DNA sequence: TCTTTCTATTATGGTCATGCTATGGTACATACATTCACAAATGTATGTAAACGTAACCTCTGTAAAGTCATTAACCTATGGCACGAAAAACCAA
């Protein structure tokens, strides 16, 4: 979380100088980190989301759709 | 001793189904050990030879049962010879 926080607020403060978004080649030229393990910290930290994320307008579309289980396998294998 | 005027939960359907997914950040400094990842050695492992025995297995001579053909004579068409029963001639009675 600290690490986290830390490459937050300096991708803050070079999308506030540069103008752009920050590409993270240029914080493991600053952090002396490499590469792998800024991709590693970017790409753990997410929320994830929950099991009801109303779509549309109508009180029909919700999940518990488009979601398969794949531990029940096919009943052709098992034939 | 008794009926109205207010303060809060239930209720009305689903079938035919839709697309594109995140939304603002807010500190570091010692710490000691659990865990992942490689060196190197054991142990049972697998795959290459070699010996005995019978799975046998064809080859050949002897015993045995089955088609056929030597006898010999039983019956059976022939031949000769003698009764036999039919067919015609004859003669008698009315």
């Amino acid at each position: 979380i600290e690490t986290i926080n830390k490459l937050n607020r300096i991708s803050r403060q070079m999308l506030q100088e540069m103008g752009r978004e920050p590409t993270p080649e240029e914080l493991a030229e600053r952090m002396l980190m490499p590469e792998d393990k800024i991709r590693k910290v970017l790409k753990i930290a997410k929320e994830p989301i929950s099991m009801e994320t109303p779509i549309g307008d109508d009180e029909d579309s919700h999940l518990g759709d488009f979601i398969e289980d794949t531990t029940l396998e096919l009943p052709l294998d098992s034939a």
